[PDB]
DNA sequence: CAGTAT
DNA sequence: GGCAATACTG
């Protein structure tokens, strides 16, 4: 009933929230329209309002089949319709696990020793079945130290572009010098198994950034959105990049008014922290001391699905 | 920006 | 008025 959540999934990220007021009390076409296109990877509340209003599409099956004949689709929307089927099968962990495999022997062999892949997401909290990959990619403890950001040097780039020469990673749906997001695809397996194609995501993070990162990006959503409010609530700012020590609120207002000024984020370039966001750092080595400094109990990954 | 993604 | 926080793109 008040799973009529999935309908304010129409951007009401709050009103959603909420239902997961009294009631005691206890549709629309292009509302459901609008719920079904916004399965589509590319397609928000707007683009899908917009294929409705603009298209006449009510079904995710009329945009598979109109796609190509509407001119004003962007590329991201073009693969998300694409492998739209793919991408709505779950992977199962034991295919994960091959992910895994391949990513860090690719990664040994085109970046070599000094770089290290890991996969986080909901495989990584043991969940049977995950919606993607989520792969972080950075420098080894052990790697020598570098002058500038990693993403500087292009290093994902070299490394999608190994991947995609070994026709594993096959479509883009958007990419940077910190992410990538594409469909990857495991080689055959000889009867010969065919893989479907995979969301996979690989995000480039910093070494120092790696125990926040690894947080992060093993989540889940919902847990890292309650880790954060109580890191908020101790005048602390915490991101993948690291934990960083505000203080008051207006303290934390003030160094945004140099550092952040943006609809973007707190004051990162590149993966790296400002100078003077830097200096807000606190420094942490594991998972762990995040959960220390925050004065929350440690949970395993598996216990992150609040 | 103002949409899209995580 | 604000709510977790950040990346890529037309
Ligand atoms: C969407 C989103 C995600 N995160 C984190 C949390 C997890 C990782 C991966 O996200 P994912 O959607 O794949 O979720 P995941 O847990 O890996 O589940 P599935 O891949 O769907 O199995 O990123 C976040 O901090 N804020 C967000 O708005
Ligand atoms: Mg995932
Ligand atoms: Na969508
Ligand atoms: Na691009």
């Amino acid at each position: 009933q008040e799973m009529a959540d999935l309908n304010n999934a129409l951007g009401e990220k709050y009103k959603v929230s909420s239902y997961h007021k009294l009631l005691k009390k206890a549709t629309k076409p292009k509302l459901k329209a609008i719920q079904e296109l916004t399965q589509v990877h590319g397609f928000g509340p707007r683009a899908a309002a917009a294929l409705f209003d603009r298209e006449g599409i009510f079904t995710v099956d009329e945009l598979l089949q109109k796609a190509d004949s509407i001119p004003s689709l962007t590329d991201q929307q073009r693969v998300g319709i694409k492998y739209f089927y793919d991408i709505n099968e779950k992977i199962p962990m034991q295919e994960s696990v091959l992910h895994e495999n391949y990513l860090r022997e690719k990664c040994m062999e085109v970046l070599g020793k000094d770089f290290s892949i890991l996969i986080c997401g909901s495989y990584r909290r043991r969940h049977p079945f995950s919606g993607d990959v989520d792969a972080i990619l950075s420098r080894t403890l052990d790697a020598p130290p570098l002058s500038e950001p990693v993403a500087a040097t292009g290093v994902l780039g070299h490394f999608v572009e190994f991947l995609e020469s070994l026709k594993y990673l096959e479509a883009t749906m958007a990419q940077g010098p910190l992410k990538y997001m594409g469909m990857g695809r495991l080689p055959p397996r000889i009867n010969t198994k065919v893989y479907k194609a995979r969301r996979v995501d690989i995000r480039l993070i910093e070494t120092k950034s790696v125990p926040t990162a690894m947080l992060t990006f093993t989540g889940s959503k919902n847990f890292n959105v309650i880790m954060r409010q109580a890191a908020i609530s101790k005048g602390y700012l915490l991101n993948e990049y690291g934990l960083f020590k505000l203080g008051t609120p207006e303290e934390a207002r003030a160094l945004y008014e140099r550092i952040g000024i943006r609809g973007k984020n707190a004051g990162e370039e590149l993966g790296v922290p400002k100078d003077e966001l830097e200096d807000k750092r606190v420094e942490v080595r594991s998972e762990q001391d995040v959960f220390d400094v925050l004065g929350m109990p440690y949970a395993k990954p598996e216990n992150r699905d609040p």
